[PDB]
């Protein structure tokens, strides 16, 4: 927060009765288990609990005042009663960032979000040369309640921000983007794999667009099918566009390259001048999400040598497509942190994108019909499925001669360790199937 709010001063803005004594909070939270001193406590309902009922637990802990949307008889700290407590947060949310005066960029978009997100942040944080002075969205926090959280984070020390606004329902982001008011909004995309119908997709990134700035710039995707509906929507505004095919864009990208851990490459084209990047990710599509974000930080002012020093210096998550190669020339792909069903499918599809051999190693996801479809959705993608798990032994089966099920990962580092340079694997499994112990093995 840039500044303490005191409960009483607040009724008015958030049409709200104050019940019991006046407080200052410095912070919110909406969870009992996540909140401490000096904080206002945000009761929400939701489809396995209740906030309403944790009220002596956080004044335990110290919270100086809940937001409640109905009173609690005798409460042991004061309340302050609205009809919605979503729309509270969403209130204070937007009166926290119209105290804020630095650059703020948004974006949405079916898939990429959160990489333009970190891509940006890293970029605005390299030119600053600190990462405290820029905010940006921690983790997925993006719907209507994540937001206005995030929005609430923005600080006497912040010099910019970075807002990931998902867009999973029509008008999610028209409210979330009234909220957020960005100077630059990006949209990486509508309508990608394994993600209302399409047109309400393109209408629901679109929304990204009304609540931009009066001469906001907007970053479009160019290749994208919905391009011309939102360059209309987009009205007045200045304009930037990426493209991995169109020689007229604003920033382009040529001769895409792996180097030996499979990371893409590339020339940087167009308008902020020309530059080779060494990204440390995996697959084409973060080549697009890199000229987004490259466009955005070249709206915000960042040079070229910035722009490049912060695409280069980003790196992935631990165990979320991490490629190595070991001393014994094998390509190593480490996405063993977590799994989903969605998730196997996007792994898979990057392993396919390798020419040689191709190893799909998996542990269980944490039933029968899903591992069934993984091992399916495989076949024919890849050279083998190797895995270990009971109901692994379902995605076996539906992949095919080359797969083969394994008693204890014992066995599989065993056949894996017989696998030559130009092999790539990539291993897999949700948190309880600790496939980090194959990945630690091989590395
Ligand atoms: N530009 C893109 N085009 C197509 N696929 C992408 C793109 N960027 C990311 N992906 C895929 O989507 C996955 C998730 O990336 P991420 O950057 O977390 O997307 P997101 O939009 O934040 N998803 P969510 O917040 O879950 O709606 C990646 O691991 C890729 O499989
Ligand atoms: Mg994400
Ligand atoms: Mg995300």
């Amino acid at each position: 927060m840039l500044e303490p709010l005191r409960l009483s001063q607040l009724t008015v803005a958030l049409d709200a009765r104050l019940i019991g004594e006046d407080a200052v909070f410095s912070a919110v939270s909406t969870d009992s288990r996540a909140i401490g001193p000096g904080e206002l406590f945000i009761a929400l309902s939701g489809p396995r609990f209740d906030g309403h009922d944790y009220l002596a637990e956080v004044a335990a802990k110290g919270a100086v005042a809940a937001l409640v949307e109905r009173e609690v008889a005798d409460a042991p700290l004061p309340q302050l009663l609205v009809r919605d407590t979503r729309a509270a947060l969403g209130r204070l949310g937007a009166l926290n960032r119209r105290k804020f005066t630095g650059p703020l960029a948004a974006m949405t978009g079916s898939s990429g979000k959160t990489t333009v997100k970190e891509m940006l942040a890293s970029i605005l944080r390299t030119q600053a040369g600190d990462a405290e002075s820029v905010l940006a969205t921690r983790g997925n926090l993006n719907n209507d309640l994540g937001v206005p959280l995030t929005l609430l984070q923005l600080a006497p020390q912040h010099r910019s921000a970075v807002i990931e606004l998902g867009a999973s329902r029509i008008g999610e982001i028209a409210y979330t983007v009234e909220l957020t008011r960005p100077h630059v909004a990006i949209i990486t995309n509508a309508g990608t794999a394994h993600v209302g119908g399409p047109e309400k997709i393109v209408e629901a990134k679109g929304e990204i667009l009304e609540g931009l700035a009066a001469d906001g710039t907007a970053v479009l995707n160019l290749d994208d099918k919905a391009f011309d509906t939102w360059k209309a929507r987009a009205s007045g505004r200045p304009l930037l566009t990426f493209s991995l095919d169109r020689p007229q864009a604003d920033f382009r990208a040529a001769d895409l390259q792996r180097d030996a851990r499979g990371c893409m490459g590339f020339r940087l084209q167009g308008v902020a001048g020309e530059a080779q990047v060494q990204l440390n990710l995996l697959g084409r599509h973060n080549v697009a999400n890199a000229l987004a974000a490259a466009a955005a930080a070249h709206a915000l002012g960042v040079p070229l040598d910035g722009i490049v020093a912060g695409l280069q210096a980003l790196q992935p998550v631990k165990g979320r497509a991490v490629a190595q190669l070991t001393a014994s020339g094998l390509r190593v792909i480490d996405d063993s942190y977590n799994a989903n069903p969605a998730s196997m499918l996007a792994a898979i599809d990057i392993l396919s994108g390798f020419s040689g051999r191709t190893v799909l190693v998996l542990g269980d996801m944490g039933a029968e019909q899903a591992h069934r479809e993984v091992g399916a959705y495989a076949a024919g993608k890849v050279s083998a499925l190797y895995a270990v798990g009971p109901l692994m032994a379902h995605a076996v089966q539906a992949f095919g001669a080359t797969g083969r099920h394994f008693a204890d990962q014992a066995s599989l580092i065993g056949a894996l360790a017989t696998e030559d340079p130009t092999t790539t694997i990539l291993i897999k499994g949700s948190r309880s199937a600790a496939m980090d112990k194959v990945v630690a093995a091989l590395c």
